[PDB]
């Protein structure tokens, strides 16, 4: 598999190719509601929800010393009553069988156990976030504002930029790696065109195996708000260092 | 789904995005060989092997009227000690739970069942034909020659051009659907410059099911050959018509 890509211009609830996790589903309307709503569609508490792609990707191969290029273009909303709303949603890379860890349903995103969140060689999650909930007594983590970050192993990300949470507002994101300058990009745009960038050097064969499975997660703790993901398209091509 | 992508410059042992069956296997020198062999690779009598990509393709919808286009690009050789190698590889598209049919092993190509095989009602095959064998009292579909063919729904192709197959040689094959003139193009050519081309009008979505699965077979009945597919990529789009 030298090379895979794909699109969803919205999402079909008769989709093949989707693998759906904790309480991730699509909606009537073409949409992928990570968390969990109630039967009015309104926010719950305590909810996970994640999808991969089916196919694996190559992200990189020892034995040629070949690393991937990818970019994920994504577009998603959040709508909460509440005004600190949680927890938030992040594209993320994981290993091919990575499932939601324990104790994840909240501040952790769906990505990380409690217990080794900040212990980068006990994980393998490459993960870009946009995160609405930052209390410093409970989300220890963050920095003292809403966010996006580049999470490399921990929860603790390895880089942010502020953020404005805008409610019921479509933000569009463009993620890029780039393997020959090791760095991940991200740029994401409000309808207005307010912009927001950050990027950081990682060398992904460090960070995750050959094989990985691409995708997304959301999560609600305490406070909650519904993260729904619109569109997504994806691209991957091995090249050579 | 709205459209896939992927390549494969060869074929990796340990892939991860493809379906085998029957024979089909790839080889320590990154080769996928449809049909068996022995054990010291001569081509055997009465095999039947084909693959297909993992992700299933959306071809159309019929309530939104949207068609996608494809291009399947590949390289494959054929091999065999015998004067009237057979039976020939195969790029297919058919129903997402294909099967090797019975009695494929042979001049059907492991696409096509017996009873069945000339009958367009009973069939969900779409294929591009590299058919080598033609004996008149025994495949009698076929143009007394060897040919590329698109079968439709029928191992009795719509429309076939002569070709001269040739040991060992690599043959590089672009297939494309355009449906907005409904139009399935083939073009082959031999690393001399040796060009065929043969091309149909056929409506996809009287010939297949909504979703897909995308792929390549080959057989050999009584008369065999190797079946050696060297690379492949493929893309498809979902479109309005
Ligand atoms: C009001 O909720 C805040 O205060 C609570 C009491 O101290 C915390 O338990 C709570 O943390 C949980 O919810 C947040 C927000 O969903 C989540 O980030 C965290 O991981 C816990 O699940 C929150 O700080
Ligand atoms: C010597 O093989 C030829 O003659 C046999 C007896 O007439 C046929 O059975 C035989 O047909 C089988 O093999 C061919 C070639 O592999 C295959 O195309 C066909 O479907 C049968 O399996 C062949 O004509
Ligand atoms: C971090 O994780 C590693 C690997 O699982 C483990 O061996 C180590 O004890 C952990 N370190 C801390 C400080 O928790
Ligand atoms: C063709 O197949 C159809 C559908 O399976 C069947 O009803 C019909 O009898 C067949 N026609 C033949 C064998 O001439
Ligand atoms: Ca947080
Ligand atoms: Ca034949
Ligand atoms: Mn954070
Ligand atoms: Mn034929
Ligand atoms: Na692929
Ligand atoms: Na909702
Ligand atoms: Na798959
Ligand atoms: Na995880
Ligand atoms: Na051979
Ligand atoms: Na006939």
């Amino acid at each position: 598999s030298d090379s895979l890509s794909f699109s969803f211009i919205n999402f079909d609830k008769d989709e093949r190719n989707v693998i759906a996790q904790g309480d991730a589903r699509i909606v009537g309307n073409n949409i992928l509601q990570l968390t969990r709503t109630d039967s009015n569609g309104s926010p719950v508490k305590s909810t996970v929800g994640r999808i991969l792609y089916v196919a694996q990707v190559r992200l990189w191969e020892k034995s040629t010393n070949r690393v991937a290029n990818f970019q994920s273009q994504f577009s998603f909303f959040l709508e909460s009553p509440l005004s600190n709303p949680a927890d938030g949603i992040a594209f993320f890379i994981a290993p091919p069988d990575t499932a939601i860890p324990s104790g994840s349903a909240g501040g952790l995103l769906g990505l990380f156990s409690p217990k080794t969140a900040q212990n980068e060689s006990a994980n393998q999650v490459l993960a870009v976030e946009f995160d609405t909930f930052y209390a410093q007594n409970s989300n220890t983590w963050d920095p003292n504002y809403p966010h996006i970050g580049i999470d490399v192993n921990s929860i603790k990300s390895a880089k942010t930029v502020r953020w404005e949470r805008r409610e019921g507002v479509t933000l569009n994101v463009l993620v890029t790696y780039n393997p020959s300058t090791r760095t991940l990009d991200v740029v994401a745009t409000y309808p207005d065109g307010q912009r927001y960038d950050i990027s950081v050097v990682v060398d992904v064969t460090t960070v995750l195996p050959e094989w990985v499975r691409v995708g997304f997660s959301a999560a609600s703790g305490e406070q909650f708000q519904t993260h729904n993901l619109e569109s997504w398209s994806f691209t991957s091509t091995l090249l050579y260092t």
